[PDB]
């Protein structure tokens, strides 16, 4: 029993984790196959990330002008172009740690494990979730770009994120592996600012199965309610509209636990209108809305990579 | 910026995980060099685990009755020996992925990752501390057992925990890496109670400087205190006391911070008297006592491995 904040094991990610340096800017880069994936404000200097023209940066530097490091040895570059807001380093010689991989976008909700480095170097692994204003939360400091974000299935790691920039809000952005920005950001050193932050409810109703499962029952009622009714309350509270499609991927959890989804409605709807009267749930005093359906079946479970 | 609740890589650790199988029961293994070291209750049926002759289960078994693999080699088993509650089975290939490695007893209060295994395989990281009632809070199934607590220093791995049991509350209790509980435990299913825990007061301002370094800042106050006139009021308050050791544990960070560890003892006395008046600090409407003065710094100053 008991439920944490569990992240994927790195080990496959840390095989890929290279540095990367151009000129005085060194970042982290994602060695797979012979291909380098870094983010492309590396060839910037300090005034060059105000306002700038990473094609034109691009155009005066030639491949020996990266150094990509894995570990002691320094990888030749043989190839260099940039997909929006990512270059695509080729070097000459294969990673042999690549594992199975694939290059997935995410969507607002779901989780992934970060592993936070600096100098192609990782410092620890958390778990974060893509907010629903496509900002995540992370803890990151400066030289941490390039670190990824990701998420495992048996032996297939999908990388979704790369790190890219602080929001003043201390919330982060980036993209995914293809260089597409996840939001309205761009990556440049200006006014920038995320949009209104909403609560996953289909995160909240599996973390409240968890709880259920871990022995957390206080919050438990007779009641039942329509998902009409049920988002009419919770929309007051800032909290995402539950569509069918929610439903459906509870379905797993509800059937395990044998409380129906509309059920547990019931339950975060008598939580959201009078609070949890001094109580917690899993030791926390506030609803968690980060743990996606099937990260509390795959902890529950014990489900192995 | 940004503060998380974040694990070391896992990578070292996941190269020395093995499937421990010996009858019908099967565990996992940590494989070091050439000796896979496992929890010794792998040698017991179900029945066996209520009053276990561990010495009498171990004279019956050869070293073949060991079934040891690592992916999908089999490793040959050529000595097994019993040190307190684990088993070393000596095998003859040894471990290539071997890290670097230390046995270390780590002290209540102290925190580690655990790399939860099943069928010797990773199901996730997660971070954990030693509580003062010489139990750990995990997420621990059936089969977890073997799966290891640790910390990392630059390139070596601290083993300081291997998972046995979990006790009635919820709570999970195991054994260093010489097989020593930690705590008055014994590994058989019998009646069995966790003491009396308390919160780690140390902790608790080393989660109070990172929130100050990440802008929360509500909670600082002009006054200062003395260490007695502090401990007099968070012993009621059922908190660790705290001594002189764990002043100077906090100095690296009150130098950064540029507040005195008496000053920070001031606003945590004003938050126990007087709760927290519907704020939160760092999102957590609860005080935060598992991240040591080390998990701050080498969170906050992005110190790698
Ligand atoms: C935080 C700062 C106000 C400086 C700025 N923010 C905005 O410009 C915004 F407000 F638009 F977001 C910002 O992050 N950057 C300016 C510049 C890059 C980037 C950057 O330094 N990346 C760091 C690389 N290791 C990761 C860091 C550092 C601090 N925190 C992180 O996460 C680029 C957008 C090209
Ligand atoms: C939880 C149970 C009431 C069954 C019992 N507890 C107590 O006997 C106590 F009350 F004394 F603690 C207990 O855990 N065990 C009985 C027996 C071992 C062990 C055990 O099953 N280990 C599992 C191995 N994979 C890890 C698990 C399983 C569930 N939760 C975990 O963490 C031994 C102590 C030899
Ligand atoms: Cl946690
Ligand atoms: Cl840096
Ligand atoms: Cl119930
Ligand atoms: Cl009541
Ligand atoms: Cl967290
Ligand atoms: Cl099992
Ligand atoms: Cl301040
Ligand atoms: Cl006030
Ligand atoms: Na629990
Ligand atoms: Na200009
Ligand atoms: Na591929
Ligand atoms: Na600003
Ligand atoms: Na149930
Ligand atoms: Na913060
Ligand atoms: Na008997
Ligand atoms: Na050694
Ligand atoms: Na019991
Ligand atoms: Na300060």
């Amino acid at each position: 029993s008991g439920f944490r904040k569990m992240a994927f094991p790195s080990g496959k990610v840390e095989g890929c984790m290279v540095q990367v340096t151009c000129g005085t800017t060194t970042l982290n880069g994602l060695w797979l196959d012979d291909v380098v994936y870094c983010p492309r404000h590396v060839i910037c200097t300090s005034e060059d990330m105000f306002n700038p023209n990473y094609e034109d940066l691009l155009i005066r530097k030639s491949n020996h002008n990266f150094l990509v490091q894995a570990g002691n040895v320094q990888l030749r570059v043989i190839g260099h172009s940039m997909q929006n807001c990512v270059l695509k380093l080729k070097v000459d010689t294969a990673n042999p740690k690549t594992p199975k991989y694939k290059f997935v976008r995410i969507q607002p909700g779901q989780t992934f494990s970060v592993l936070a480095c600096y100098n192609g170097s990782p410092s620890g692994v958390y778990q974060c979730a893509m907010r629903p204003n496509f900002t995540i939360k992370g803890s990151f400091l400066n030289g941490s770009c390039g670190s990824v974000g990701f998420n495992i299935d048996y032996d297939c790691v999908s990388f979704c994120y790369m790190h890219h920039m602080e929001l003043p809000t201390g919330v982060h952005a980036g993209t995914d592996l293809e260089g597409n920005f996840y939001g309205p950001f761009v990556d440049r050193q200006t006014a920038q600012a995320a949009g209104t932050d909403t609560t996953i409810t289909v995160n909240v109703l599996a973390w409240l199965y968890a709880a259920v499962i871990n022995g957390d029952r206080w919050f438990l009622n007779r009641f039942t309610t329509t998902l009409n009714d049920f988002n009419l309350v919770a929309m007051k509270y800032n909290y995402e509209p539950l569509t069918q499609d929610h439903v459906d991927i509870l379905g797993p959890l509800s059937a395990q636990t044998g409380i129906a989804v509309l059920d547990m409605c019931a339950s975060l709807k008598e939580l959201l209108q009078n609070g949890m009267n001094g109580r917690t749930i899993l030791g926390s005093a506030l609803l968690e809305d980060e743990f996606t359906p099937f990260d509390v079946v795959r902890q529950c479970s014990g489900v192995t990579f």
